[PDB]
């Protein structure tokens, strides 16, 4: 309570220093003094606060001879280095229930007044206690707003406990790959970008393995064109085992878990003359020697599917075609005029598996064309007529490629055809 030691709240900066307490920087200080009922000063750090503070200090300590509460105490021949009072406690003997929250209770009898604290960890000697739950004590009982604080110690394995205390176990990865377990402070939390899978995460739970997502990690999704859930979803379904086979001169995918949404777009895309850009025709040239896992979780990721779960062929030609060199310009048959087209063809109206068609804002109608450039188009759109070339068709929950000629790698029943491939010759 002495005047001259207060100090306005402030956010609290713990430090734990190393020797002894004739070394500590003070700034009238209260210095806590672990002391016995009766104030011997036997040994300890309250021997060494009791030749500090001189002899008229242990005098008036014998005067109010057992202490009940805490005490405190004018600092006396001490004051000349810095400390104001000196604060009394009896710690806990360690050797009793519960010590530790007799240890909780007594740093909380400690830390009540907006001042500069100087505390050598409670419970040492050989009656002492775990030294990690005075560490632990310490920290549940700290305010938040009582500025500088020093602990003392002289064991030098005492600052790896306290760092270890204030450090969180988190497991991360940039891969899915290798695993990476860390000790994070709350700081080094918020610098690992951990991620969720759906949002970031500023408190990890255990176990849980997050994304760190590095300025690499964030570089791979662009170049995939995914954001980071989908990048999540990307990297955990490059897990999934499949088969691919070569089949009616393409390779094909095996039937599993629901994909023949990804067979039929890959499939119908075997089956045009456009080349992805370079990201994506690295995952493309995996798929067509055998390890389809890259490109094929790369497209249920781009998609927004699971595996198991039945996705939409458009969406696959679409997504695999927009990721190419795909364009083409043309003249309208309405009209004449010229245009420009990348991408497929999303014949909303008037869809037609054998005439392309493209709409015309001028005349407003959906009408044919007369290429000037490229190699071919691919049109979607839903009819139940029957295609003569490269087509997708769509029937009960599944989905197939068919070149025009019946040569089909599903069924031959009736079916609305979904997609079409329509070479420029
Ligand atoms: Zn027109």
């Amino acid at each position: 309570l002495p005047p001259e030691a207060i100090k306005q709240p402030s956010p609290t900066k713990v430090e734990l220093v190393v020797g002894e307490l004739a070394s500590i920087k003070f700034d009238n200080s209260v210095l806590v003094n672990p002391a016995n009922a009766q104030l011997t000063n036997g040994g300890g750090a309250a021997r060494a606060i009791a030749k500090l503070a001189g002899p008229k200090y242990q005098e008036y300590c014998n005067s109010v001879a057992p202490i009940s509460g805490p005490l405190t105490t004018d600092s006396f021949d001490a004051k000349k280095l810095g400390v104001a009072c000196i604060l009394h406690v009896v710690p806990p003997k360690g050797s009793d229930p519960n010590v530790q929250e007799l240890l909780y209770q007594a740093y909380k009898s400690i830390l009540t007044e907006p001042a500069h604290y100087v505390i050598p960890i409670l419970g040492a000697g050989i009656f002492g206690c775990n030294p990690v739950h005075s560490l632990d004590a310490f920290r549940k009982a700290c305010p938040s707003d009582i500025g500088r604080v020093t602990l003392v110690t002289m064991n030098k394995n005492h600052l790896q406990v306290w760092d270890a205390l204030n450090r969180t176990i988190v497991r991360t990865t940039t891969d899915y790959d290798q695993v990476t377990t860390k000790a994070l402070t709350p700081q080094g939390v918020l610098e690992a970008n951990l991620f969720d899978g759906e949002d970031f995460v500023q408190e990890p739970k255990p176990g849980q393995i997050y994304l760190e997502v590095t300025e690499e990690v964030q570089n791979q999704a662009k170049e995939l064109d995914l954001n980071l859930q989908q990048y999540c979803v990307y990297l955990k379904t490059c897990h999934h085992k499949w088969v691919v086979s070569r089949t009616n001169g393409l390779m094909h995918l095996k039937q599993k878990d629901n994909n023949c949404f990804v067979s039929a777009g890959v499939n119908l895309f075997q089956n045009t003359a456009y080349q992805f850009r370079p990201a994506i025709d690295a995952l493309y040239r995996e798929y067509l020697n055998g390890n389809p896992n890259r490109f094929v979780a790369w497209i249920y990721a781009s998609t927004n599917r699971r595996v198991g779960e039945m996705g939409c062929p458009q969406q696959v030609i679409s997504l695999l075609v927009s990721n190419s060199d795909a364009a083409f310009s043309a003249t309208t048959a309405c009209c004449n005029t010229y245009f420009n087209h990348t991408g497929v063809i999303s014949v909303a109206r008037e869809y037609d598996p054998i005439q392309p068609k493209v709409y015309c804002m001028k005349c407003d109608v959906w009408t044919p064309f007369t290429p000037q450039s490229g190699k071919g188009a691919v049109a979607i759109g839903t009819s139940a007529d029957e295609p003569t070339g490269p087509a997708i068709k769509f029937a009960a929950a599944h989905c197939w490629y068919t070149n025009g000629k019946k040569t089909v790698n599903g069924y031959d029943t009736k079916a609305n055809v979904v997609a079409t491939y329509h070479r420029f010759d």
